[PDB]
């Protein structure tokens, strides 16, 4: 292959997602489970809020809830930092600025625990407007397609990422979430540091009609470029 860790993703890999969140004081925890298939770049997940009802819309948390499952084509596996960081994993820090509303601050650890790919997150949301689009729940239960731009970080043998999410507001228009992401490896061994390249995402949000807990099922498709 191109990296040792890439061989960890040659099969469908089960996923565990854990988030502790806090938004304008509202505390919540989410658990998610599912599997990823990096050779297609497909991910299917079902998250449940385990503390009651999510204080913010589920689409706002999609990008916080696994980029080691991106399908890197053959002529591009030399650019796949995420798998090269494995098994030991990487920290994934992000500051999301929602246009004209508050911010999320998120810290995650993405690593193999056993045979499962685990993304363990802490999220802090501050300065949200009581009736803005987030705390007003004015977003639509859907998700656009995005292009997330990836650059190597030579000083930290990691990657600096920047992209912008489009949250379809119920009134038709778009509420921007501007993501500032930093990925830093947990282990000593070398990593693949990529030439500037894009990741293409597609995401489907739906529900599990025999689960009556606040939940989100996510069908995500990620590919390199």
């Amino acid at each position: 292959p191109m990296s040792k860790g890439e061989e960890l993703f040659t099969g469908v890999v089960p996923i565990l997602v854990e988030l502790d969140g806090d938004v304008n004081g509202h505390k919540f925890s989410v658990s998610g489970e599912g599997e990823g298939d990096a050779t297609y770049g497909k991910l299917t997940l079902k998250f449940i809020c385990t503390t009651g009802k999510l204080p913010v819309p589920w689409p706002t948390l999609v990008t916080t809830f696994l980029q080691c499952f991106a399908r890197y084509p053959d002529h591009m596996k030399q650019h796949d930092f995420f798998k090269s960081a494995m098994p030991e994993g990487y920290v994934q820090e992000r500051t999301i600025f929602f246009k004209d509303d508050g911010n999320y601050k998120t810290r995650a650890e993405v690593k193999f625990e056993g045979d499962t790919l685990v993304n363990r997150i802490e999220l802090k949301g501050i300065d949200f407007k009581e009736d803005g689009n987030i705390l007003g729940h004015k977003l639509e239960y859907n998700y656009n397609s995005h292009n997330v731009y990836i650059m190597a970080d030579k000083q930290k043998n990691g990657i600096k990422v920047n992209f912008k999410i489009r949250h379809n507001i119920e009134d038709g228009s778009v509420q921007l979430a501007d993501h500032y992401q930093q990925n830093t490896p947990i282990g000593d061994g070398p990593v693949l540091l990529p030439d500037n390249h894009y990741l293409s995402t597609q995401s489907a949000l739906s529900k599990d009609p025999n689960e009556k807990r606040d939940h989100m099922v996510l069908l995500e498709f990620v590919t390199a470029a």
